[PDB]
């Protein structure tokens, strides 16, 4: 009657859908990590504390804007808000910090707003003299090489793809275009060139410094913008270097080349972001769902984290409740298989950042119950390579056992996080309580569906079995406290050993 | 490398997802009906013609606003725009008219309010407790919801009765009945339409908790369902809506009855010429869920971009239709299925997957025969050739049915009249780019199935 | 409550198994073709008539024995017996004639000069094998002549040699130029003209010998429907048989017999070149370890089903019935399991050729095949066949698969198919409907060859062609309805499916 | 490449068939238990030793024949043969003893006389002709055969090869043949009023308890109450003896579910069954019963005529080879030999052939679908031991382990693992000699008997038994150092089930 267990028992997907029940309450635990972009509306310590309480797991810093000093301060406030809960390690929630690079962006100059009208002429110039004199006649932008990569007849998008132009003529140092989709044009707006092979560096001089700064600031992960190919990833990896070797690189797929070359990018990366914002300008908007499902499926297949991003609850920037399309989008990203879901303007600058976060937590939890685990697990089994790795055997063994005895959690003791990632990849219904003494492991674990990281602060006990018992008992106290399970329930414990344990 | 045929051949749903390909172009035909709400932005004859050319199949009239004379005029304009293409029967596209009732609404006017009373106003955006907890700018005669409260208004009020009557007068093809809570609500509407309106399809709108709980009996009584997500998502927690949506679409598919996904599908396109990524995904997922039709409200009623909204639903539906995992869907429909006409339809659908036909052509008077084929959800479009104009319009309710209105005289020799109608379908399909000479299509003559080369 | 329909509805194979019901009776129709080897026990017109009535569909002539004159007389008797029923076209059953070649056999000589004579071999004793034709008909306890002149260059000391269906085992202890001295590893009775296997050896005999060529030409002259080619090892072997049949025998079906390891290894190219396959378990289970035969069998049947080419399961299926009126439990199981595997036909050898209970054996295959055909898990089989079928531009394939799908939906009493060459009906059979396929043809050879395919019940229309097409179609369909009613496949009012050659119609029985 | 692993990966059953490869060799371990009927041909200590070496796991004594004195000697000989291997516990193979009851048989008197197709015969109950049966008069021991018979009723003699049509009965030979003494007689479609447990069966069952037999195969079980009667005779002293119900008539098939519930296991007794019901229907009953036993997690034996021709020949027919393979493919826990080992000329060859075929067949199982289905059809519970067993089987598929090592006292824990039908052998280490013998009834369980004394230190005790298992596996070629195996530690004295699964490299 709870957790859509009646639907879970259906023998066909169609019957599974038919049994979905709005009156069947979800379990307390929410498995899908929530990533929040931080900015004006959410940067204060006090607001940050509330965002943690509402469900924020990862703080995203968008380096397309802001100075190092501005971001260092954000990072400082995140940690302050986060450590304000550190006194009770049973209820302390780790919070990750993610650095999202600028990457090979193209931006217009400074206009004030001008109205671009359908059919009108607009000249694109590179002449720095017009750098701050952008108007409805002449538009400067910062991609000096633009004329060498675009052709006559090709389209240029400006401002989240809302304004569109067609290249009509190529001048010596300029482009002559005609407005197709008009609208009001502001300053320093994003420009996209679908069909063009932009030859900006995968990692610019600015990107290099931003990455280095990330290392200095001990960030947990990097969201690398406009990744086109494995070599782009390698450059990011080399820049993070030895000091940042444990920082996870999440490649953002935002253009056609990234999709085409997805497999090599995935192999090189620690995870993927479906960056629907740019992607849905670079390719036709009606095709984005295809790329999203393809990437989520392939990440699920490979056991690597995948993030669904951009415009998930967009209207909530201005309103306290989302649209029905938005409710559906979050649910479907989760049903698709997304490890995490993301908020951008909704939390960075919107008027209801707390409600946005809470709505993502609510929808995700409902959606997680509605997953058809019977089929998903069967298929993950079949598609999983038969190998000799014993930790891999234990992981699937534990997940199988968790479905059988309908356990309240799988408790995993992990140093690097790997052991727990191996369990997550099989997508158990039961929450995975990953107990670790490594603070970075705890933060980064949020990247994986189902992992609820807890940070053990007790010293290592001399006797191994006592040290194990200490950590498992910790996990038990967390589960009871958070209402995941209670005395007398049954949980699976992984330490290579799997034990099925009654909760005290 | 087209129609997601590589993903179509996957052995598992996961591998199906893994193979979805942005570079695999869809076919030209679009199976999912598009229902547009008409209003100031789309009322003119000139704009209506563009909306037909853009993909509109059903004109929805919201009787929550406007007078009979107003609606009569809209109806008149729809028919003028529609008939403007009649000169070429090969190119004429039927357009249906839907009457959507006010039903048990509450506007800023509920009598025993204080006898049943959280209170919501304006798409549940403004919230109230018996203090303004949420809020913002309040407007005129906005809609109110009392979640959890048993509002005792009549399922069919006096206004409703007169509106339904007006429906019969106006020869509308279908009624979308609001706030249907139970089988008995459906029976009241049916009685009003009475004998004169017995052929008018009744679509029950599920917009409250009781509608969901009593879904099965409501579906048994109705001709179809609308997942009325607007009110539904105020009446129950917004985060539960997708559960209701998928349950209803699932159960409608299982029953063989039309289901409409409605409300806020492309909402932002009221003010912008492009949708958000959430809206792109919503339309696509509604089609993947199994929705027969998708709907536009404000987007076509009142927005700045009516035509763009219609074109975008058209583009997305078409992409999503190819991304359906037909292998699993068809097998599950076959297994879950409980008559020679039924055997012939399932056989045609099976054939169509086998030879990857350009179409299944069905000759049908009442539409039943084409409905029976649509219920097995073929990939190939269903070109339904009928001489019955009402049949031609109502057929839009079913996924995959592309109705065509034959106006040729009835030939004396049966086989000749069949051949004339089939060749009419061939001509329509060639003209619309569905297939070309040499291609193969399946033909159901009305119990006969032919596998036939396009002449 | 009939035809295992409760089991048919199960959602899993495991549950399909659990629902199999001994009290759920099968339909009348039996889909699996029964092939009977003719010999002393079954050569008379009287017995042949009864065998036909008991369910024989194909008469197999074993050219490993007998003269051309002998076989001509057999064929003559088969046709006399077959045509004795011709007077009522509605009840006439076409009966096919199959020529099974000798091929590259090794044969022993005559024991004490008699075809019927035996001697005992005792375990541990010694036995000399000779090629000296002086001992051709003087085989016995101590001297065994065989006809493979080059045997000494293919075998060695330690080499194992099997005689008579692998029952007698010998090991070579000493060579010679004209002989081998062997030790009997397993004794028993040693008859005359028995088959010899050298499972370790590389026999140098040709796939198609000059005797085989004569026999094949004779087959063409005699108008046989099909050839069962022995010891086929590769595609080129098939092509040689095909070439020998020539233009005149171009329509004769070639069935390749797989009886050695190489035939299994190169199975795919053999199948591609062949009209169909025989799982020749006799020789095969001597040439490879007996415990592996079931693997080869299931692999071959599976791949034949996948290819849509007929496959025959053969040899020792009801062996004990050569001497006894009822089969063993293993034999009942074997027949049932061959049909569950997907075998188009089953075969009887000694059971019908020389045994004391030929009619009972034919009857038992009939009874078992029918029970097992209902026990098939069509739900999964049809789903898999389809899933594994190429999307193609072929309209006849689309029609065939549509007919089969419909026949499951309405559980029809039959799929009626008008066919000239038989191909159209073959295309239906490849999708394995539960309902019998009544193939109406005017072509007598088509009618006979149709027995190769599971579920095809061929009927031969003798009526003159009608000038009006729709009238000619209606005549043939009504013929089919008449046969169906008379055989009890269905009755007036039942719904059946009709393919006319591309149209599918779903009509009621008149 | 090996163990049909390529076919193992196929996405459909059909493609699974297409990939079966005569050149893909199986592993060493053979999971299907082999039950051998012991008689004149296999009764000596010398021959019994070879029987064990050839693959015999269970010795069946048919109490339809022979005196207690005869059977005690056979049992003594089995035990002498079996203990002759006990010096090296690592290579010792437990051997179970099964007592198969006479039950409600009907037989004829003493006399051979050739019977002729078309001839009258006198079925007489007159005990004067008890030892004077002949071509004209035939006496049988079923005294009330008249209340149950009727005109036109049929009667079968000698494995139903001779058939007859109907305080005495005059009949006609509907089917002839030579007639011996004391042959089995069947009355299909008639209700035989004999006791499920007769005076003799009772004494045989008590003798069985006294002789410490591991299991009883109870003949002609028609209903749940028959099973209870058998359980009652075995009583408190025989409470741990497994009752296998033999399903040999229509009633037993009909009332199968209640019989299965009351029983420790099932025998598909195809001999009598194929006389009681039409022979062409037997395979339906077999697959039904095997399927339902697999579903219930209870042992099922396929019996009778599996390698029949090997009574006289050193090699089986092709239908016999097929029958064995298919019984295994069906899911039979055990397969059986009767005349082939009791009296045939090639008992050792018959044992070996069952061993070879079962091993080839075990590899050819489509585990992918079988495991999926067993799971989906398996009631979820809170039972931690259930969770650990299924978890271990899943793990064993994932990492193609060499074995699943299970520590068990009464065998139950090992049975739970076996019900999920792993490909890997389940090495069941026990200190209980009976558990080690009875474990043979379960597909995939390879029982090893630990002779070591219990250690005080539990961890030391576990290591001891586990290492024993490692040594067994290595010595029998199941795995080698560096391989990976799954270990289930089971019951801890005074604490209870550990509910622990370890994944371990072979030392």
């Amino acid at each position: 009657q709870t957790q859509q267990l009646h639907a879970a028992m259906a023998d066909t997907f169609l019957e599974h859908m038919c049994r979905l029940d709005i009156d069947s309450p979800p379990i307390t635990a929410r498995n899908t990590g929530i990533i929040c972009t931080i900015g004006p509306a959410s940067r204060s310590v006090e607001t940050l504390k509330e965002m943690i309480k509402s469900g924020m797991n990862v703080a995203r810093l968008n380096f397309s804007h802001g100075t190092h000093e501005y971001h260092a301060e954000t990072i400082k406030n995140v940690r302050t808000a986060t450590e304000s809960f550190a006194s009770d390690p049973i209820l302390y929630r780790p919070v990750a910090v993610a650095l999202d690079t600028k990457g090979p962006e193209i931006r217009t100059g400074l206009i004030a707003e001008v109205e671009l009208k359908k059919g009108a002429t607009l000249k694109i110039t590179l002449d720095n003299a017009y750098m701050e004199k952008c108007d409805e006649n002449i538009l400067w932008l910062d991609y000096k090489n633009i004329c060498k990569v675009v052709e006559v007849g090709s389209k240029i998008y400006v401002d989240d793809g809302l304004i569109s132009l067609q290249v009509k003529q190529k001048g010596a140092d300029f482009l002559v275009t005609e407005v197709e989709n008009g609208g009001s044009l502001g300053s320093k707006k994003g420009v996209n060139l679908p069909g063009a092979a932009v030859d900006l560096p995968a990692v610019s001089e600015k990107d290099i410094q931003d990455l280095k700064f990330g290392v200095e600031q001990d960030v947990d992960m990097v969201f690398a913008s406009f990744i086109r190919k494995a070599s782009d990833v390698h450059e990011v990896r080399k820049v993070l270097g030895e000091k940042g070797k444990n920082i996870k690189i999440i490649s953002k797929i935002e253009n056609h080349e990234g999709v085409r070359r997805f497999d090599e990018i995935l192999e090189a990366s620690d995870g993927i972001m479906v960056a629907r914002g740019d992607l849905g300008i670079e390719i036709p908007a009606e095709k984005v769902f295809l790329a999203q499902k393809m990437m989520i499926g392939r990440c699920n297949r490979a056991g690597k984290p995948v993030i669904c991003a951009t415009q998930m609850l967009e209207s909530m920037i201005k309103k306290p409740r989302p649209t029905r399309a938005e409710g559906s989008d979050v649910a479907n990203a989760v049903l698709d298989g997304a490890d995490c879901i993301m908020l951008s303007g909704e939390t960075a600058k919107g008027d209801y950042p707390l409600e946005a976060v809470r709505m993502q937590h609510l929808i995700a939890r409902e959606a997680e119950a509605a997953i058809y685990h019977l089929q998903l697990f069967e298929e993950l089994r079949r598609l999983a390579p038969i190998t000799s790795d014993p930790t891999e055997a234990t992981a699937v063994g534990a997940v199988e056992a968790s479905f059988k005895c309908c356990s309240g959690a799988i408790i995993v003791l992990t140093k690097s996080g790997r052991y727990a990632h191996q369990v997550a990849r099989y997508r158990p219904r039961a929450p995975i309580i990953a107990v670790t003494r490594n603070p970075q492991t705890a933060r980064q674990a949020h990247l994986y569906r189902g992992i609820f990281p807890v940070l053990c602060k007790d010293p290592v006990q001399e006797a191994w079995a006592e040290d194990v018992d200490l950590r498992v008992n910790f996990a038990m106290n967390v589960g009871k406290a958070r209402g995941f399970f209670k005395k007398g329930d049954v949980v699976i414990v992984l330490t290579n050993t799997m034990r099925v344990v009654p909760v005290p």
